[PDB]
């Protein structure tokens, strides 16, 4: 199928340009084309064969700026170009995809974090808001499973989260479902095998190791295998059947490691590292 | 005889725990205990031969706390004690002594920039709100003289100010004084032989290496020698009738970078270096 795995931007002393695709096959890195504009706490996501980046920030010496921007990268020309700028910044973003849709959820914009989600068509290059989530949240976690979107976790401007809740695109409303065994803000969030699963991110005091996975029909979460390296700020994405996940914080360095999860076996294994530690960064796969 | 200059907390890449006190005597760094959680934006000052540290954030890779904690430190058994926490927390707060109790000043909460101010009695371990301020403040600098508390510049959420005001603390009311001939947020707050310096800070374009002095009789500020290097958020004291200031940012770099004021002469010279550049550091002297 020769499918890859893209990380664009990320943290390590400043917010990065990186674009570089991973083929899990051979082994191989690729180095592409830089951002326009460095960026960490953005999300990606793929429709159609195009790989877009959504919100973030560029926090260099010089200052502080949340991105309201969405970018799209054609890997075809190697070419990153400019679309439609969201409403608002949005500064570690959720995004899921819905019948070529891209879903913006939350973020901060400076001190305030967001409850309201918007919603970008490609074919006509326009944003527009939808139905606000229950609860504020930033440094959340998104995954889109049976046509309906899930946010998870994150921090509402008080309190770090153990809740989430699903957005029902047909009449477009929230409901609140089972909270998760641990608080996480800044999880990598991914479905796998019809189930969502939460791994890593900060509960208040410590960066997390562990794995849970909700059943959608049992309405229950449950612990599966740690990951080997504690972290937060992670990139996650799923690729042939398995989770892999890229870099974040443990506390004291920027990661460059790779981890994947066997379903079949319940077992991590280190598969690769980035080519320079980081955090913050947004994963898809095309 | 043996007075030293103690710096705690501040912040580069993330907020800081270090405590490290210079004697201008012979030219030496001692390195203490460090603070039981980062701290920058926070205030240092001194009581009965305690050192105190009040307010700030931190600002880590995951999450930005504002503090409302107040920690004492024993410079005869080099260990740091929680104190009763202020009513709300406060970043970027200022701090004066008066008659061995501690007053707390402005700074920032989230969105929330106060007016409010709190005093600390030692003997009872406990915090009261006295009048508040006639302007919003973070930012700002205090200085103590004739048994008065003058608060100098600072940011309201809007505007950055020139403005300054007087409190009463018999009568518990504040007054409006002759506003500065620069507009400052993040200048060094010292008095010097009956004047108050403002030294440095940020007019919304640049950080200033100016510095400028209020004379209370003349109700006048009139421009000094300017320091060598531009800073914003430095750390100031006075020690042995010279002015120190420490650190700080001059929008790129963080300082190390520790200059001396001889009013005698109208001269800075730099005296020594930070064992690692930094802004946002308490200062105190005992
Ligand atoms: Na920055
Ligand atoms: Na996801
Ligand atoms: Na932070
Ligand atoms: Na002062």
């Amino acid at each position: 199928v020769g499918r890859l795995i893209y990380t664009a931007g990320g943290y390590f002393r400043q917010s990065l340009s990186y674009l570089e695709a991973y083929n899990p096959s051979d082994g191989t890195w690729l180095r592409l084309a830089d951002l326009q504009v460095p960026r960490s706490g953005l999300a990606g996501c793929v429709v159609g064969g195009l790989l877009y980046a959504v919100g973030g920030r560029n926090n260099s010496p010089d200052g502080n700026t949340d991105s309201s921007a969405l970018d799209c990268y054609n890997p075809m020309t190697n070419q990153w170009s400019p679309c439609a700028p969201m409403s608002v910044p949005r500064n570690r973003i959720g995004v899921g995809v819905i019948d070529g849709h891209i879903y913006a959820v939350g973020g901060s914009h400076g001190c305030i974090h967001h409850n309201s989600v918007e919603r970008y068509e490609p074919e006509r290059d326009e944003w527009h808001l939808v139905a606000p989530m229950l609860t504020r949240r930033i440094g959340v976690g998104v995954a889109v499973l049976n046509r309906l979107l899930y946010a998870v976790g994150g921090f509402d401007g008080t309190n770090r989260l153990n809740s989430a809740e699903c957005y029902y695109p047909e009449r477009n409303e929230w409901r609140m479902i089972t909270a998760m065994n641990t608080i996480r803000s800044g999880a990598g969030v991914c479905v796998l095998h019809n189930c969502i699963y939460a791994a890593g991110g900060y509960d208040g005091q410590d960066q997390l190791n562990s794995v849970e996975r909700y059943d959608v029909e049992t309405e229950t979460w449950t612990f599966v295998a740690p990951m080997k390296h504690r972290r937060s700020a992670l990139g996650i994405t799923v690729h042939q059947g398995r989770i892999y996940v890229l870099g974040g914080y443990d506390g004291h360095t920027f990661l460059d490691s790779v981890e994947c999860y066997d379903p079949d076996t319940d077992t991590w294994s280190e598969v690769t590292r980035m080519t320079s530690g980081r955090s913050g960064v947004g994963v898809a796969v095309t």
